[PDB]
């Protein structure tokens, strides 16, 4: 049992709960520290890409601790290296946001929190030949974090939800776990273009749930897209799932780790990315 608001299975404990891997020294969230970091101009900009003739539907759960598009197999994709060969295959797309606008994402950048960080976890199919095969092994998986930021003016289709079809109106006090829903598909590559996607930070980290396991390669763009509060507070009426003290669906989030935890047996760097100039 874990949770984020019991103070009995909350994040504190997952050290001794789960201590295969939350013990171990690559763990993540991290604050992303633009001036400790290294440019590293090998980086490249990334790309989201749909396999065209995938027609299998998406679905979205409240899994208790979240709000969880599941995506079908085969479909979505990411590219690091410019090549749409299919080295990257998106799994799945969760959110972290806070019970108030001043917080919610587990990342920092340079010590400010976002109102709400949206993750898509993709496995290396290059290697794996599937999500269950990658999700525990060595360097399995990378992540897209998206950070999102709140707007008093803005058009609908100008917002991040316009890519998300508005989860298909799912966020809603009736959304209880662990019910799913069909919902319509995301349109990634547009939520992706909604921001720099050259400009992010880059490190080797953990899964931020138990157990936590560090065979993530995080990547974390700078440039918030935006929402309005109208959007945010969707998500703050789901309700959280029976382990968790707190009703309402907030504060999601785990704290933040050190890149290098004083007991580490090989330092971890931080590397940002920025366009070619
Ligand atoms: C994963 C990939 O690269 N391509 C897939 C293909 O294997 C599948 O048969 C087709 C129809 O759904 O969707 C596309
Ligand atoms: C196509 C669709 O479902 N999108 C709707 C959009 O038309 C509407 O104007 C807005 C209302 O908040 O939210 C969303
Ligand atoms: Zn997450």
């Amino acid at each position: 049992e874990w949770s984020y608001t019991n103070i009995l299975t909350g994040p504190e404990t997952w050290h001794e709960h789960y201590k295969n891997m939350c013990s171990g020294y690559y763990q993540s969230p991290i604050d992303l520290k633009t001036d400790i970091s290294t440019l590293d101009l090998k980086l490249k900009t990334v790309i989201i890409y749909r396999n065209t003739s995938s027609t299998e539907t998406t679905t979205i759960q409240n899994n208790g601790h979240s709000a969880e598009v599941k995506f079908p197999r085969n479909t979505w994709f990411i590219s690091f290296d410019g090549i749409l060969d299919y080295k990257y295959e998106i799994i799945q797309m969760h959110f972290h946001w806070g019970n108030t606008d001043d917080r919610g994402s587990e990342h920092t950048i340079d010590g400010f929190r976002f109102p709400l960080e949206g993750h898509i976890v993709s496995f290396r199919r290059q290697m794996y030949s599937s999500p269950s095969e990658a999700i525990g092994r060595p360097g399995g998986l990378a992540v897209l974090g998206i950070m999102h930021q709140i707007v008093e003016s803005i058009k609908y289709e100008q917002t991040a939800f316009k890519a998300y079809n508005n989860f298909s109106g799912v966020l809603n006090s009736q959304f209880v776990p662990p019910n799913n829903s069909t919902i319509d598909d995301i349109n990634l590559a547009l939520l992706l273009s909604l921001l720099n996607p050259s400009r992010y930070f880059r490190y080797l980290g953990s899964l931020t749930t138990p157990p936590c396991t560090e065979n993530v390669l995080w990547t974390v763009f700078i440039d918030p897209v935006l929402i309005t509060r109208e959007q945010i507070n969707l998500f703050r009426n789901l309700p959280y799932g029976s382990n968790e003290k707190q009703t309402r669906m907030g504060d999601n989030f785990r704290p933040i780790q050190l890149l290098n935890p004083i007991d580490t047996l090989a330092s971890r760097t931080l590397y940002r990315a920025t366009a070619r100039g």
